[PDB]
């Protein structure tokens, strides 16, 4: 639940499945900052109503594309590093020159 600000601005290119997910919720770019990826994934979770209705800080992503991407049935929204790691496996970090 704490990512350095420098890492939040890291430029990334999502792989096809994550890209298609992001474009369904209003994102149109092919290159993002991690800050942008996290925002649009949070919007996707809201749109697909994947957050726990009982408000116990858990996303239920089983049998949804997000669960396919993350490789988990569910996860805690309080564990930012583990969420970043799951997202990192679905993108390429843009090389800096
Ligand atoms: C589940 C709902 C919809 C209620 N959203 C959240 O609670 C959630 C959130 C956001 C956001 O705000 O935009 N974007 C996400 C993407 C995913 Cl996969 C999961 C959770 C979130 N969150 C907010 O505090 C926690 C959070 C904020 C960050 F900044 C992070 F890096 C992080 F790992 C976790």
């Amino acid at each position: 639940m704490q990512i350095p600000a420098s890492e939040q601005e890291t430029l990334v290119r999502p792989k096809p499945l994550l890209l298609k997910l992001l474009k369904s919720v209003g994102a149109q770019k092919d290159t993002y900052t991690m800050k942008e990826v996290l925002f649009y994934l949070g919007q996707y979770i809201m749109t697909k109503r994947l957050y726990d209705e009982k408000q116990q800080h858990i996303v239920y992503c089983s049998n949804d594309l997000l669960g396919d991407l993350f490789g988990v049935p569910s996860f805690s929204v309080k564990e930012h590093r583990k969420i970043y790691t799951m997202i990192y496996r679905n993108l390429v970090v843009v090389n800096q020159q």
